[PDB]
């Protein structure tokens, strides 16, 4: 189970610190830490 919440046009900082918030979790288990790694973005 899982809720993916709505996307809009919001350039808040605390807003955009969530969006930050479940990307780099996500990452542990998605192919994006790949793309982190090879392009050295991390």
């Amino acid at each position: 189970n899982d809720h993916q919440d709505l996307r809009e046009i919001t350039k808040d900082s605390k807003m955009q610190k969530l969006a930050l918030a479940g990307f780099l979790k996500k990452i542990k288990g998605t192919y994006i830490e790949s793309l982190l790694k090879e392009h050295k973005l991390l």
